[PDB]
Protein backbone atom coordinates (compact mmCIF):
# COMPACT_ATOMS: atom_id res chain seq x y z
CA UNK A 1 0.00 0.00 0.00
CA UNK A 2 0.85 3.47 -0.04
CA UNK A 3 1.54 5.38 2.50
CA UNK A 4 -0.79 7.83 4.16
CA UNK A 5 1.59 9.83 5.22
CA UNK A 6 4.95 11.50 3.85
CA UNK A 7 8.07 9.48 4.41
CA UNK A 8 10.20 12.30 5.70
CA UNK A 9 7.65 12.56 8.62
CA UNK A 10 8.76 8.68 9.42
CA UNK A 11 12.13 9.38 9.50
CA UNK A 12 12.59 9.95 13.42
CA UNK A 13 10.49 7.24 14.03
CA UNK A 14 12.33 4.47 11.91
CA UNK A 15 18.26 3.48 16.51
CA UNK A 16 20.31 6.26 17.99
CA UNK A 17 22.43 3.38 19.61
CA UNK A 18 23.90 3.66 16.15
CA UNK A 19 25.17 7.28 16.56
CA UNK A 20 29.00 7.89 16.88
CA UNK A 21 30.11 9.04 20.66
CA UNK A 22 33.67 10.19 19.64
CA UNK A 23 35.79 8.82 22.26
CA UNK A 24 36.16 11.83 24.87
CA UNK A 25 32.56 11.55 24.85
CA UNK A 26 31.78 7.57 25.70
CA UNK A 27 31.05 7.30 28.98
CA UNK A 28 27.33 9.87 28.01
CA UNK A 29 26.45 6.83 25.18
CA UNK A 30 23.09 5.50 27.34
CA UNK A 31 21.88 3.93 24.04
CA UNK A 32 24.36 0.87 24.04
CA UNK A 33 25.31 0.82 27.33
CA UNK A 34 21.57 -0.56 27.58
CA UNK A 35 22.26 -2.95 25.38
CA UNK A 36 21.75 -6.18 24.71
CA UNK A 37 18.27 -5.98 26.37
CA UNK A 38 17.62 -2.73 25.23
CA UNK A 39 15.11 0.38 25.69
CA UNK A 40 11.99 1.86 25.57
CA UNK A 41 12.07 5.02 23.06
CA UNK A 42 8.79 7.19 23.24
CA UNK A 43 7.72 10.29 21.55
CA UNK A 44 5.09 12.53 21.10
CA UNK A 45 5.57 14.39 17.73
CA UNK A 46 3.36 17.65 17.41
CA UNK A 47 3.28 18.86 13.75
CA UNK A 48 1.98 22.41 14.41
CA UNK A 49 -1.21 23.51 13.30
CA UNK A 50 -1.88 19.85 12.11
CA UNK A 51 -1.75 16.37 14.60
CA UNK A 52 0.52 14.45 16.35
CA UNK A 53 2.08 11.28 16.55
CA UNK A 54 2.66 8.86 19.84
CA UNK A 55 5.15 6.62 18.87
CA UNK A 56 6.71 3.32 21.31
CA UNK A 57 9.10 1.09 20.27
CA UNK A 58 11.20 -1.73 21.99
CA UNK A 59 15.03 -1.34 20.32
CA UNK A 60 17.07 -4.44 21.43
CA UNK A 61 19.08 -6.93 20.28
CA UNK A 62 17.79 -9.96 18.22
CA UNK A 63 20.29 -12.47 17.99
CA UNK A 64 22.87 -10.51 16.21
CA UNK A 65 20.47 -7.78 14.64
CA UNK A 66 19.58 -4.54 16.13
CA UNK A 67 15.40 -4.72 16.07
CA UNK A 68 13.43 -1.57 16.42
CA UNK A 69 9.76 -2.36 16.65
CA UNK A 70 7.30 0.29 16.50
CA UNK A 71 3.55 1.26 17.31
CA UNK A 72 2.58 4.61 16.07
CA UNK A 73 -0.69 6.59 16.54
CA UNK A 74 -1.30 9.67 14.81
CA UNK A 75 -4.80 11.66 15.53
CA UNK A 76 -5.73 14.76 14.81
CA UNK A 77 -4.92 15.19 11.82
CA UNK A 78 -6.22 17.66 8.94
CA UNK A 79 -7.20 15.42 6.24
CA UNK A 80 -6.10 18.55 3.68
CA UNK A 81 -3.06 19.94 5.92
CA UNK A 82 0.46 19.02 4.83
CA UNK A 83 0.71 15.16 6.29
CA UNK A 84 -2.26 13.62 4.98
CA UNK A 85 -2.05 16.00 1.83
CA UNK A 86 1.29 14.51 0.67
CA UNK A 87 2.77 18.47 0.91
CA UNK A 88 6.35 17.73 1.98
CA UNK A 89 9.11 17.22 -0.38
CA UNK A 90 11.83 14.43 -0.39
CA UNK A 91 13.92 15.26 1.58
CA UNK A 92 15.48 15.83 5.41
CA UNK A 93 17.73 18.69 7.18
CA UNK A 94 20.11 18.54 9.84
CA UNK A 95 19.16 18.30 13.48
CA UNK A 96 20.54 18.65 16.90
CA UNK A 97 19.20 16.23 19.20
CA UNK A 98 19.80 18.09 22.70
CA UNK A 99 19.69 15.63 25.09
CA UNK A 100 19.37 14.89 29.14
CA UNK A 101 19.59 12.41 31.68
CA UNK A 102 16.32 11.51 33.87
CA UNK A 103 18.41 10.49 36.69
CA UNK A 104 14.74 8.64 37.83
CA UNK A 105 13.84 7.05 34.92
CA UNK A 106 17.47 6.02 34.22
CA UNK A 107 16.91 7.14 31.01
CA UNK A 108 16.94 10.36 29.17
CA UNK A 109 15.00 12.84 27.71
CA UNK A 110 15.68 14.41 24.31
CA UNK A 111 13.65 17.35 22.42
CA UNK A 112 14.13 18.99 19.18
CA UNK A 113 12.39 20.42 16.51
CA UNK A 114 12.47 19.13 12.81
CA UNK A 115 11.25 21.15 9.76
CA UNK A 116 9.89 19.83 6.98
CA UNK A 117 9.89 21.60 3.44
CA UNK A 118 6.51 22.14 2.14
CA UNK A 119 6.22 22.16 -1.40
CA UNK A 120 4.92 25.81 -1.60
CA UNK A 121 7.99 26.75 0.55
CA UNK A 122 6.38 27.01 3.53
CA UNK A 123 7.35 25.12 6.48
CA UNK A 124 5.65 22.17 8.69
CA UNK A 125 7.23 22.12 12.07
CA UNK A 126 7.57 18.46 13.70
CA UNK A 127 8.26 18.98 17.54
CA UNK A 128 9.78 16.29 19.14
CA UNK A 129 9.47 15.46 22.70
CA UNK A 130 11.47 11.62 23.75
CA UNK A 131 11.72 9.72 26.54
CA UNK A 132 14.27 6.48 26.98
CA UNK A 133 13.95 4.11 29.42
CA UNK A 134 16.03 1.07 29.64
CA UNK A 135 14.31 -2.10 29.53
CA UNK A 136 17.37 -4.62 31.86
CA UNK A 137 18.40 -3.76 35.57
CA UNK A 138 22.03 -3.53 34.66
CA UNK A 139 23.82 -0.36 35.30
CA UNK A 140 23.84 2.08 32.54
CA UNK A 141 25.03 5.28 31.41
CA UNK A 142 23.37 8.66 32.23
CA UNK A 143 24.75 11.07 30.10
CA UNK A 144 25.89 15.49 30.86
CA UNK A 145 23.75 17.45 28.22
CA UNK A 146 25.05 17.13 25.09
CA UNK A 147 23.56 16.52 21.34
CA UNK A 148 23.50 14.68 18.36
CA UNK A 149 24.16 16.00 15.20
CA UNK A 150 22.63 14.80 12.04
CA UNK A 151 22.67 14.73 8.20
CA UNK A 152 20.37 12.42 6.14
CA UNK A 153 19.90 11.58 2.61
CA UNK A 154 16.48 10.25 1.16
CA UNK A 155 16.36 8.46 -2.06
CA UNK A 156 14.52 5.43 -4.24
CA UNK A 157 15.75 2.08 -5.65
CA UNK A 158 14.78 2.45 -9.27
CA UNK A 159 13.43 -1.45 -9.27
CA UNK A 160 11.50 -1.30 -6.57
CA UNK A 161 8.04 -1.38 -7.30
CA UNK A 162 6.45 -0.69 -3.59
CA UNK A 163 6.34 2.56 -2.15
CA UNK A 164 9.89 2.81 -0.17
CA UNK A 165 11.89 5.02 0.98
CA UNK A 166 16.23 4.21 0.54
CA UNK A 167 17.50 6.06 4.01
CA UNK A 168 21.61 6.98 4.92
CA UNK A 169 22.21 8.84 7.79
CA UNK A 170 25.12 9.74 9.76
CA UNK A 171 25.07 10.97 13.31
CA UNK A 172 27.90 12.45 15.44
CA UNK A 173 27.42 13.16 19.40
CA UNK A 174 28.89 16.55 20.28
CA UNK A 175 28.29 19.85 23.14
CA UNK A 176 29.71 18.55 26.41
CA UNK A 177 31.09 20.14 28.87
CA UNK A 178 33.77 18.85 30.46
CA UNK A 179 34.44 19.81 34.19
CA UNK A 180 36.58 17.96 37.08
CA UNK A 181 37.18 14.83 38.31
CA UNK A 182 36.08 13.39 34.97
CA UNK A 183 34.69 0.64 26.06
CA UNK A 184 32.96 2.93 28.68
CA UNK A 185 30.24 -0.29 28.94
CA UNK A 186 29.95 -3.80 27.65
CA UNK A 187 26.81 -2.61 25.20
CA UNK A 188 29.35 -0.33 23.41
CA UNK A 189 31.27 -3.38 22.09
CA UNK A 190 28.11 -4.72 20.40
CA UNK A 191 28.84 -1.89 17.82
CA UNK A 192 32.17 -1.91 17.05
CA UNK A 193 31.76 -3.87 13.33
CA UNK A 194 28.97 -3.19 11.28
CA UNK A 195 25.68 -4.78 12.68
CA UNK A 196 22.22 -5.74 10.61
CA UNK A 197 19.49 -3.76 11.55
CA UNK A 198 15.65 -5.08 11.12
CA UNK A 199 12.99 -2.32 11.56
CA UNK A 200 9.02 -2.91 11.79
CA UNK A 201 6.38 -0.17 12.35
CA UNK A 202 2.59 -0.86 12.85
CA UNK A 203 0.83 2.86 12.41
CA UNK A 204 -2.56 4.26 12.59
CA UNK A 205 -2.91 7.58 11.15
CA UNK A 206 -6.02 8.94 11.93
CA UNK A 207 -7.47 5.55 10.91
CA UNK A 208 -5.17 5.18 8.06
CA UNK A 209 -3.56 1.66 9.01
CA UNK A 210 -0.02 0.64 7.50
CA UNK A 211 2.96 -1.25 8.45
CA UNK A 212 6.71 -0.58 7.33
CA UNK A 213 9.03 -3.31 7.15
CA UNK A 214 13.07 -1.82 6.73
CA UNK A 215 16.83 -3.56 6.59
CA UNK A 216 20.14 -2.73 6.53
CA UNK A 217 23.08 -2.06 8.95
CA UNK A 218 24.54 0.08 11.15
CA UNK A 219 28.36 0.99 11.21
CA UNK A 220 28.48 3.29 14.60
CA UNK A 221 32.30 3.41 14.40
CA UNK A 222 31.58 6.35 11.61
CA UNK A 223 27.87 6.62 12.56
CA UNK A 224 26.26 5.94 9.62
CA UNK A 225 23.24 3.72 8.78
CA UNK A 226 22.06 2.30 5.36
CA UNK A 227 18.35 1.26 5.74
CA UNK A 228 15.48 0.44 2.61
CA UNK A 229 12.25 0.86 3.90
CA UNK A 230 9.17 -0.74 2.32
CA UNK A 231 5.65 -0.21 3.15
CA UNK A 232 3.92 -3.27 3.71
CA UNK A 233 0.55 -2.60 3.50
Amino acid sequence: GKLPVPWPTLVTTLVQCFSRYPDHMKRHDFFKSAMPEGYVQERTISFKDDGKYKTRAVVKFEGDTLVNRIELKGTDFKEDGNILGHKLEYNFNSDNVYITADKQKNGIKANFTVRHNVEDGSVQLADHYQQNTPIGDGPVLLPDNHYLSTQTVLSKDPNEKRDHMVLLEFVTAAGITHGMDESASQGEELFTGVVPILVELDGDVNGHKFSVRGEGEGDATIGKLTLKFISTT
